[PDB]
């Protein structure tokens, strides 16, 4: 699904080459590592088949197939879109997603970043010095949570 | 994968029920059954048995890149009480190359600027640089004997 949705997502701004699509591809997760040509191009494979896409490696471009398909994807909110790369993936097409959809996710991955902090807390009560790292985290990571969430109501 | 370490790292200390494996089991990461991995492990004697602290001392000895993930990391982490200096070392040095890794991506990432993701990029980089920052401490603490 966070696949499709980064594929669709993409292609939507332009027509882009293999070449791009990885590249773009693994912009959006941070990965240091070119996204995997073997998990890219069989996807491509199928969603051409599907009708979602079309190709002139190669060039390729979204069908009308395609932008319907992105439409529903982006106002997904179901828990696909909360964890680390479903929430990143998402976030990228905060632009292209409802106001209603963007705080639901946010809400979600709040309960996500939540229920982490609350384990490492509980952790914590104990040579693990590494938990206390991913606690400051998630508090960070929660705090800026509840600023985007703040901002979206206003 | 390699949830056994873990158990067997565990069950040597007091062998206990449910009560306090998945209890402490959980306190991993926080917030399941470990349970047909205990009728495995039964069934092929480990559990502790002599050949359940024989197979600890094999586990805790290894350091290939099952060690170097998060929860890979932190269970070994654990049991450094009972790791070779040498292989303590190797552990860190992998879980370092990964954590680099991790950063070197969001460093790219971050680059490329879109306020929001860049932002989260950003608490993502934030957090490798601390990790690193703690791996190296913990690497030059290993080296001075």
């Amino acid at each position: 699904f966070m696949l499709e949705l980064a594929i669709l997502g993409l292609l939507i701004e332009s027509p882009m080459h293999g070449y791009e699509l990885r590249k773009r591809l693994t912009g959006l997760l941070g990965a240091f590592r070119a996204f995997s040509y073997g998990s890219l191009y069989p996807a491509l494979r199928r969603m051409q088949a599907d009708g979602l896409i079309a190709e002139n490696r190669r060039v390729y471009q979204l069908t009308d197939k395609g932008r319907r398909r992105f439409g529903e994807l982006v106002a997904d909110t179901g828990p696909h879109n909360y964890t680390d790369d479903g929430f990143g993936v998402h976030l990228a097409f905060f632009n292209r997603t409802p106001a209603e959809a963007r705080m639901r996710i946010l809400e979600g991955r709040r309960r996500q970043v939540e229920e982490r902090r609350e384990g490492l807390r509980e952790a914590v009560a104990r040579t693990r010095q590494l938990h206390q790292l991913g606690l400051e985290s998630s508090e960070r990571e929660v705090k800026w949570l509840n600023e985007l969430i703040a901002a979206e109501r206003a």
